């Protein structure tokens, strides 16, 4: 038996433990995954506890994807590049950090048949997810990329090609894709969108990294205008599988993602 | 089209190119693999050249498995533990180091039905392979493990003189003695070989090594390095292609080569 889990501040909504349970079941693996809610004042204690108790791996979510890096022994090059970690592996009392965010986005975009080549996109928010999305969009030949934040202050982006804007300036931007990388639209207030209907009207494709069985207001507003929408579930399943590949150091059959995603997509709702 | 290859000092005896070619054929992949012979004074230039030319992956063999680690951007947990790299991946201008020796050994021992739990074993040599074998023996519950070197975890270090008095179950050759340079020479004498029940040689040259020839002349169980060499190749391809490869391909390729170099 090996133990794994998800580290974040508030996790009562998370579907990750269910996804990982399903992956272990399909692969006939003796392992278990639970939530590890940890307060901001306690995050410096995580690395010692993982090591002490032999927790083989953890995922990391908001708001710790950047702050956890200083506690790791080795950081994989893709995570260094992106500037955040969402997957940690314990081996020989050392912690290795990885980031499956770029991978999951690539996966989600291919599945949804969305080519970002020569397009205009806006990313909402500035966390680790936003950094991965920025990295993915730039590598994929995005023509114009904006990242929207509530207050610019002295924020700096990873690539000078990306344009930092606030939500006021966003009112006058028209583009192809708008991607939500903010924590807005999950478990508590599912009826609130990070952007108004007027801004949503200026885009053709909405991508929401959030997943909630009840559907986010962001995508609910997009669907009402006949816009192309995509939720975060496929990415969540792909990232779980990639994490599992890293933790076991073995590759998982390609067909498993679709099997798990389709079976889960029903369990929450028809 | 993507390019791959094998980095080592002397590679005339390599069958790795044939193995990889066959993997690409079976999987319908547009890629190619060749030998990259590199001198000791030039090995510091490899990382730059791989990056510059976009070489997606290389294997590394003797005598560079340890020395190359210092030039890479990331060392995987198993490469760090074993202490050697035999597989390098290029991704976004960064080099990642992996070790498939351990995996290949584990695969080989299971195929040959050699169980090491509670047994006595001697490893000849102190390189990266010795390290992979040492790691594998220890993890697999070996009772007593010796590592022999002419110039001298819980492994007991011994010289070839002390080896003369050691009786054991398994003797494994992790030295480069037996390949191309001098293919008619064994790292240990017939007198030492008689003291073990099973010989494992990591070296593979279509023509049986002198080490195993001597073992077979005495009715000892012998196992050459071919299965491990095929297994490592497929594990390297999984890493490079970032995709699962059906295990049936290992038996296909091994049996083609075994049947090729036997009859």
């Amino acid at each position: 038996m090996n133990f794994f889990g998800l580290v974040g501040e508030k996790l009562s909504h998370s579907v990750s433990p269910q996804i990982h349970k399903r992956v272990f079941e399909i692969l006939n693996i003796e392992s278990a995954y639970k939530n590890f809610e940890i307060s901001k004042e306690d995050i410096s204690k995580l690395d010692g506890a993982i090591k002490l108790l032999g927790i083989q791996g953890v995922n990391v979510t908001v708001p710790y994807k950047e702050r956890i890096m200083k506690y790791l022994d080795f950081i994989s090059p893709e995570a260094k590049r992106i500037g955040a970690v969402n997957t940690i592996l314990l081996r020989e009392n050392m912690l290795y950090g990885y980031n499956t965010d770029y991978f999951g986005l690539d996966s989600m975009f291919k599945m949804a048949n969305i080519d970002v080549q020569g397009k205009v996109a806006v990313i909402l928010g500035t966390g680790g997810a936003s950094k991965a999305a920025l990295t993915y969009f730039i590598d994929s030949g995005i023509e114009k990329l904006y990242v929207s934040t509530r207050k610019k202050d002295d924020k700096k982006l990873l690539n000078s090609k990306a344009i930092l804007i606030d939500y006021e300036e966003l009112k006058h931007i028209k583009g192809d894709i708008i991607l939500n990388a903010t924590p807005v639209g999950m478990y508590p207030n599912v009826g609130i969108s990070p952007v108004s209907k007027s801004i949503i009207q200026n885009f053709d494709i909405l991508i929401d990294l959030i997943y909630n069985p009840g559907e986010t207001e962001f995508l609910r507003i997009g669907n009402s205008m006949g816009k192309k929408t995509c939720d975060g579930l496929y990415m969540l399943v792909g990232q779980a599988i990639k994490s599992q590949e890293i933790w076991q150091d073995t590759k998982i059959d390609n067909s498993i993602l679709d099997v798990i995603y389709n079976e889960l997509k029903l369990e929450f709702l028809g």
